């Protein structure tokens, strides 16, 4: 056969969450929102870092961001959503060829176990992150067609078995395997104590340090969401802790690459379902989340 990927074929992103805001309440006062805001300030000093006792920028003031719960409210609270879309085998500049039998060899792809995992993802609170340290206590609360379900204590490194991310998990799937789309509505309250420091996304540009801020607001990225989400990766060489879904499973966080030069990469993979190659369970489901995050495979 040898029947390679067109030059240009790309895929639409098929899970797309919203920009997170987060606001203070108090933890029995959750309908009483008040929104954080973004301050701006000044340090002094920059910590001593390897050698280079004295130097330049040590004696400079630098400008950060900065965001706090008020000193009246001990809950910070993260709103977001997440619509799943579906036809995820639809290539959005592929030709059609090469797409339509990828498509029919990942069409026993367990997408039951994609979906259970993203919304495990959503309902243990990954994408929460710096903002748990320090935290009494975390519950989410997830609507999806007036339907509300609360979790609690869920693992958040291992994908622990209950019933109500399985209940969310079918519609999930129903979409992702078929047509239309999904929209989970999250809230996230986080027990921190009054006046307790969080989180929001951090941005690399005057400013020493940057926070995403919405109109003022202290906001969340949205891709980081979604690298929250698709943190389901279980199935690289060697496998530990989950790790987000990439074409050659590389981190950005300790910079290191889990699928590459292995046979294991989302490229080989793709090549081999083309040309008709056993496929696993697992890279199945690897490969649909590939083409679920969306991408360049090709040129």
């Amino acid at each position: 056969t040898k029947l390679k990927a067109p030059a240009v074929l790309a895929y639409s992103r098929k899970i797309n969450p919203t920009n997170a805001l987060m606001f203070a309440v108090n933890w029995s006062d959750r309908d009483n929102t008040t929104a954080v805001m973004v301050g701006t300030k000044t340090v002094a000093g920059t910590q001593s870092v390897r050698g280079n006792p004295n130097d330049a920028d040590k004696g400079n003031i630098q400008t950060v961001n900065f965001a706090n719960l008020p000193h009246n409210k001990n809950t910070l609270l993260v709103k977001y959503n997440v619509k799943f879309v579906g036809d995820v085998f639809k290539a959005e500049l592929g030709g059609g060829e090469y797409s339509n039998t990828l498509q029919t060899a990942l069409e026993n792809t367990d997408f039951g176990t994609l979906a259970y995992r993203y919304v495990y993802n959503i309902a243990a609170g990954r994408t929460l992150w710096r903002n748990r340290v320090g935290a009494e206590s975390i519950e989410t609360v997830i609507t999806v067609n007036d339907q509300t379900f609360t979790f609690s204590d869920l693992l958040v490194n291992e994908f622990d078995e209950d019933v109500d991310v399985a209940e969310i998990a079918d519609m999930v799937a129903g979409v992702l395997s078929g047509e239309g789309f999904v929209t989970l509505k999250v809230e996230h309250y986080m027990l921190l104590g009054e006046g307790s420091e969080v989180f929001p996304s951090q941005e690399f540009v005057k400013l020493s340090k940057q926070l995403f801020d919405l109109n003022g607001q202290a906001a969340m990225h949205d891709q980081k969401i979604g690298n929250a989400i698709r943190t389901i990766d279980t199935w690289y060489e060697d496998a530990t802790t989950p790790i987000a879904v990439e074409p050659y499973g590389s981190v950005v966080r300790n910079g290191v690459a889990y699928r590459a030069g292995n046979k294991t990469d989302l490229f080989t993979l793709m090549d081999g379902a083309v040309n008709g190659k056993s496929l696993t369970e697992e890279d199945q489901m690897f490969v649909t989340a590939n083409l679920i995050r969306g991408g360049v495979f090709g040129g």
